[PDB]
């Protein structure tokens, strides 16, 4: 069913996955590609690690909220694909995600997951009595797996 | 870690499981719609989550559903004025949650609390696909849960 990008990768609070797997239809259809004019769905599963305690995050929860837009690079090119993740639900539940086209083939890209903080759309308490120590992140937390080789539909 | 007071008692709609509790007001970073620690009554909180027929969505049961759209309406029992306040999800040191600061505007006394909880919209997508989509669908028209004659009784705190 699901095809990892690489190895999952913890990053400050975050435990982020990559997978891939065939092109969805979504329902409102979102930003991204129709299912027909896609390679494949690709989509960050992104929960919070240990670390994730310090701003009230049980560890293996969904971290909602959150910016996540990935950058899509042939090995080699000179231009990058960045792609705009919405967060959504599958049947195996929530994750960021789209419809993807790999622009220049069946070939080794760059795949690299920039994930930014909630902003003002999340708020935190911070009051002594019932608020968290942590603060989120001001950099946006990045996520990369070199060398993953596009080789068409596997489904 | 802190003391929580009910709102009533848990209650469940559609694919949610809702409860509502109360507690001293909050400092919330950044401030949101709702108002400062030192001009409101109380920090009162919607825990909403999934139970069991939330799987149709996709949600596992018992987990926090984020990207609703809460607002509250808080109205006097034996009078016309009904005080409407928007909750934000935030984290405080027990978890997500909706939540603002409010104040009971007419007092101590009988109030009844309706929190409306409209979908996601076009903020959050269902995969719909036979093979890794869901067959639930989202609501079109808001849950409201409702408690009626909760008593203010006023700060414990
Ligand atoms: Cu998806
Ligand atoms: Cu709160």
């Amino acid at each position: 069913d699901e095809f990892p990008i690489g190895d999952e990768q913890d990053a400050g609070i975050l435990t982020v996955a990559g997978v891939y797997f065939q092109p969805v239809d979504m329902e409102p259809a979102g930003n991204s590609l129709s299912k027909n004019e896609a390679d494949c769905h690709m989509e960050a599963d992104i929960s919070a690690n240990e670390k994730g305690a310090t701003l009230g995050y049980g560890a293996g929860d969904f971290v909602p909220y959150l910016h996540v837009k990935a950058y899509i690079q042939k090995v080699g090119s000179s231009k990058v694909q960045e792609v705009a993740f919405m967060p959504m639900n599958a049947s195996d539940g929530p994750h960021y995600g789209a419809n993807v086209k790999f622009e220049e083939g069946l070939g080794k890209y760059n795949i690299k997951f920039e994930i930014k903080a909630p902003g003002n759309d999340y708020l935190l308490h911070v009051d002594k009595e019932t608020g968290v120590t942590g603060r989120f992140w001001t950099e946006p937390i990045v996520v990369e797996w070199k060398d993953f080789e596009w080789t068409g539909p596997q489904w």
